[PDB]
C-alpha cells in the first residue's frame, strides 16, 4: 500500500495473508470455510494465514490453514484479467471471533465516490521495493467509468473498477493482489492491477465482486 497508514492489530478481522513459504498476496475471509482473492495469485501449496497483523512475527491470534482447493473463476483471462477472482475453501474451518471474522458480500454494486478501505502488506514505495511486517491501509474512493476508461483505454471491462486518487501518491500495489477494498461493510473489489504504483493517472483497478455474487453462492453450494 502506498501513501497508507498503519491499521493497527487485528482491526481488519476479514483480510488474510496467502502464504507459500512466504507473503505473497491478501484475499477475505467470507465464511469460516471460504476466502475469496484474485485467480492471478493462484498456486499450489497454499496456506491460509488469519489474524495476522505482523507477517514475520507469531504474536498470538494467528489460525494458519491449508487451502483444500482453489476455485480460479471458469472464464479467468491471464492476459486481460477480467474475470479475475478465485475462491479457496479451507481444510478446516476457522474459529470466528473478534479477530477473526468474515466480510459480507454486497447486494448492489457501490457508486463512484463511495469512499472504501483497502489493505494488505504488499510494497510501500512506488519506485523500489519495501514490504512492511504489518498491515497498511488506504481510505481511496471508487472513481466514475469515464475516469477509469479514460485512464486505460480499452483494458477496463465491465467486471473493473477503479478507485484510488488520479493525483499519484496513494494505491495498492504488488504484495496487495487478491485483498479486500470493503465499503459501507461489505466486500465490493478485490485487488488486481494497475500501471506502477501511485503513478499520476494511472489509478489501481479491482474486480467488481458484485457481478460475481451469485457464482460465488452456487459455487460454495456444490463444493
Ligand atoms: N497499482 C495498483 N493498484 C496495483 C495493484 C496490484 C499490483 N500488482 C502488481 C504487480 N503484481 C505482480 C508483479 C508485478 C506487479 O507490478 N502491480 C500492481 C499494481
Ligand atoms: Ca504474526
Amino acid at each position: 500500500i502506498v501513501g497508507g497508514y498503519t491499521c493497527g492489530a487485528n482491526t481488519v478481522p476479514y483480510q488474510v495473508s496467502l502464504n507459500s513459504g512466504y507473503h505473497f498476496c491478501g484475499g477475505s475471509l467470507i465464511n469460516s470455510q471460504w476466502v475469496v482473492s484474485a485467480a492471478h495469485c493462484y498456486k499450489s501449496g497454499i496456506q491460509v494465514r488469519l489474524g495476522e497483523d505482523n507477517i514475520n512475527v507469531v504474536e498470538g491470534n494467528e489460525q494458519f490453514i491449508s487451502a483444500s482447493k482453489s476455485i480460479v473463476h471458469p472464464s479467468y483471462n491471464s492476459n486481460t484479467l477480467n474475470n479475475d477472482i478465485m475462491l479457496i475453501k479451507l481444510k478446516s474451518a476457522a474459529s470466528l471471533n473478534s479477530r477473526v471474522a468474515s466480510i459480507s458480500l454486497p447486494t448492489s454494486c457501490a457508486s463512484a465516490g463511495t469512499q472504501c478501505l483497502i489493505s494488505g502488506w504488499g510494497n510501500t514505495k512506488s519506485s523500489g521495493t519495501s514490504y512492511p511486517d504489518v498491515l497498511k491501509c488506504l481510505k481511496a474512493p471508487i472513481l466514475s467509468d469515464s475516469s477509469c476508461k479514460s485512464a486505460y483505454p480499452g483494458q477496463i471491462t465491465s467486471n473493473m473498477f477503479c478507485a484510488g486518487y488520479l493525483e499519484g501518491g496513494k494505491d495498492s500495489c504488488q504484495g496487495d493482489s487478491g485483498g479486500p477494498v470493503v465499503c459501507s461493510g461489505k466486500l465490493q473489489g478485490i485487488v488486481s492491477w494497475g500501471s506502477g504504483c501511485a503513478q499520476k493517472n494511472k489509478p489501481g483497478v479491482y474486480t467488481k465482486v458484485c457481478n460475481y455474487v451469485s457464482w460465488i453462492k452456487q459455487t460454495i453450494a456444490s463444493n
